[PDB]
């Protein structure tokens, strides 16, 4: 209880409520946090830099194979894209394609986060196993990510976030805006139609009068996630603005209570982080965004909460924990090798890099585990704890279970207004 | 005098503007006049209503008895009624007559009294309460309402004789300001919407030499940018036309290429070109996201920001524009909301606008008078054509047109040393409904 009030209790539930009026909420693309948080070798943090080396083998059948470790620096442009499907996440967390789902479940069988390697290996298999290595086992340095460092230093970071599903980006991204993925384990083609059906935060919100804006960096390439939703294709499109309007809006205090940004995604110019973009393109848009909200008239009621939406297959050592099941739905896909998996979305992806970023948040934090709301026991963080404090915030019930045992950051919102956070983070630069 | 002690077009002159300058950014913000945006700045060289106000000119110039409308103090961050920007508007506007005698105009006989303003807007929007019209048109900002603006005047370099290219609407305006002519384009006509324009534009003279070039795209797609306009860049190089949020990246990167033309979004909500309705403010976020991407970043050491306007969009001025060459021999015309019919030759430039040079070289709450105009060395105003004047000089490129012959440089303004007095933000501003 960092400010003395306990997550969920009436002190820290209402000091929420009257601090915070505006969110901002971004979900980054395809990062680690061993990757982009794995240099700070700083209180809390459970990375290479602290806790390493970590090495594993090359290609994890042969015992014999040369074992590859995880080393400062990595690529501004990770040319080669890891593998974050569902079997992918299944070689690289259990070492096999299709792990025995009752061994998992029973707790026989756990992740030994042993796979990058051998994955990026099968991905591209004429790829220089040292590159391999480099791209899916290197962290950046402070030189490289300053302008993360910044939040870093200045904020709070989560040391025990991980992604709502083993898999790619568009289960991750339904699952936190509707506390389940609903049987969908790729980028299949609802999300490109507004073929979503089931209710969604921004449909929530129109429900209890919260407004809201998605605003959308895709520069067309695809549909922002609040068109993910029939819903919103069918009654809000309006609220889908162009990404300029969000700079517009801080700067002048014109924000919604609930402001959703998608970044541009993978390729030439693009700043959501996925590979093949830069780290330091990603790092102008974060930049961008925080001075926007800073030097706005909103920002002594902002929270800006920084994510992302599944690791992208980078390299990550935590063992992902088990979860509760969000509904009984469940996803079949074909692994490399023909052999068939079933996910029943008992288990988290990989952990995450999370920033909490507001003039009440603490400087240079780290938050641990939380509390599962609904058991009281200690719980790791997941993408639904979003849903969970918004909940909190604005009196919304929780759309699933597994929102309801996601942990809250509510006590992460202090009762006193900083007066030391910075107007501008450090710019970054390229580094090929 | 010349202020760093070489005159434009010297051989110091250009050789101190090649080693210092090898990127330029140039935006052609909408539809403002000097005396609206910077008409509240008493400061030294400025030619506005704070310093030789107020300007009166009558609601109805038909009318001997008409009440008078003066510049006043405060003007609508959205101003409503959106002033006529039409080259018979302009007419109206400048000459208090919807067709003026085009041979008085050639002789001097007939001088613009620039007193038909309040009276065309409400010839545009007949049901509207004088004193509104008044203050839309009239009204000129308060340094507390363009705090954005006033930063810009404080540290950098303002054209007190700055007109548009022609004294009509937005396209005519651009097409002049890129290819040194509208080539007979009086209003904004199908030829910008379907990449029509099948002339030379700086876009297609870049690639020739060399120079590589972005056109930035904020217009969300409603229109085509600028450099869209022609059908080269539409069969050849629609990849150098690329999102807006692509300049803030190449901008705080140092990826800028050596040519970087912005478009804003236009008209209506939420817009930030300040074309009318679109907020005032709205702008100056967009103009101080600009500057502190490229102040920030590795370029800014060897970067001139020209920030203008198209045209003037029918706001008052007090300042008759002068006479000007014929880019060509193209004309225009156009029916009058008289009923009268008009045409256009060219032979006059547009409204003054504010326009600022932006760089570490330029020198700092510096007012620049009149220019010399090249072909002539007589001192002459400053108007669009500028630009393609001083990226002649910059880099080695023959002028499109006799207007762009006849334009004034600004290649003197650009100092030997850096400067490192410059601010790295600009005040934010603030919505004022
Ligand atoms: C004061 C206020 O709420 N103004 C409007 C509201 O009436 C409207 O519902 C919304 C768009 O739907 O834009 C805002
Ligand atoms: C945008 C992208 O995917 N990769 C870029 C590449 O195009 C560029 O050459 C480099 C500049 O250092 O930054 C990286
Ligand atoms: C450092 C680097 O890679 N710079 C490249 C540049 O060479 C190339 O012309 C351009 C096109 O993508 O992208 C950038
Ligand atoms: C055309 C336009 O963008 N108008 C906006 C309006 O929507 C908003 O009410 C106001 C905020 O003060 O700024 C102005
Ligand atoms: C006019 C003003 O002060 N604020 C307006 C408000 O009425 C509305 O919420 C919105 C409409 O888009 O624009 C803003």
């Amino acid at each position: 209880a960092p400010f003395g009030y306990k997550s969920g209790s009436p002190e820290s539930i209402k000091n929420l409520k009257d601090k915070i009026q505006n969110v901002v909420w971004i979900l980054l693309e395809n990062r680690s946090f061993d990757n982009i948080l794995g240099g700070f070798k700083r209180p809390g943090f459970d990375n290479p830099a602290n806790n390493g080396p970590f090495c594993i083998p090359q290609n994890v059948s042969n015992p014999n194979s040369p074992k590859w470790c995880t080393k400062a620096k990595d690529f501004d442009s990770v040319l080669n894209d890891p593998s974050h499907s569902v079997t992918g996440n299944n070689m690289e967390f259990y070492g096999t394609f299709s792990p025995d789902n009752a061994a998992i479940a029973s707790g026989k069988l756990q992740p030994s986060q042993q796979g990058f390697v051998d994955m990026q290996l099968v991905s591209y298999p004429k790829l220089d196993p040292q590159v391999a290595a480099e791209q899916v086992m290197g962290y950046y340095t402070e030189d490289e990510i300053p302008t993360i460092a910044n939040l870093v230093d200045e904020f709070t970071v989560f040391n025990r976030w991980f992604s709502c599903v083993p898999g790619p980006t568009n289960p991750n991204r339904l699952c936190a805006l509707a506390g389940t993925a609903a049987g969908h384990g790729t980028n299949d083609n609802s999300f490109d139609v507004s073929g979503i059906d089931i209710k969604g935060i921004f449909q929530v919100a129109d429900e209890k009068g919260v407004s809201w804006k998605n605003y959308d960096g895709t520069n067309g390439a695809f549909l922002p996630d609040a068109l993910f939703f029939n819903y919103t294709a069918k009654y809000k499109k309006q609220n889908v603005v162009p990404l300029e309007n969000f700079f517009q809006d801080a700067y002048l205090g014109l924000l919604p209570q609930l402001s959703y940004i998608n970044p541009s995604c993978c390729g030439l110019d693009t700043n959501s982080m996925h590979p093949t973009g830069n780290v330091s393109f990603g790092q102008v848009f974060v930049k961008q965004i925080y001075e926007a909200v800073r030097n706005g008239p909103q920002w002594d009621k902002t929270l800006i909460l920084l994510t992302y939406d599944e690791t992208g297959g980078f390299y990550d050592h935590v063992p992902p924990p088990l979860a509760v099941r969000p509904d009984n739905l469940t996803y079949t896909e074909k692994a490399p090798d023909g052999s068939t998996y079933t996910l029943t979305y008992n288990r988290l992806g990989g952990r995450m890099p999370t920033f909490l970023i507001s003039p009440y948040a603490p400087k240079g934090y780290v938050e641990q585990e939380g509390i599962d709301p609904a058991t009281g026991n200690s719980s790791v963080y997941s993408a639904t704890s979003v849903l969970k404090t918004l909940g909190y915030l604005w009196d919304l019930e929780d759309l699933t279970p597994r929102v309801s045992h996601s942990p809250a950051f509510d006590h992460l919102i202090g009762p006193q207004l900083r007066s030391d956070t910075p107007t501008t983070l450090t710019t970054p630069h390229t580094f090929p």
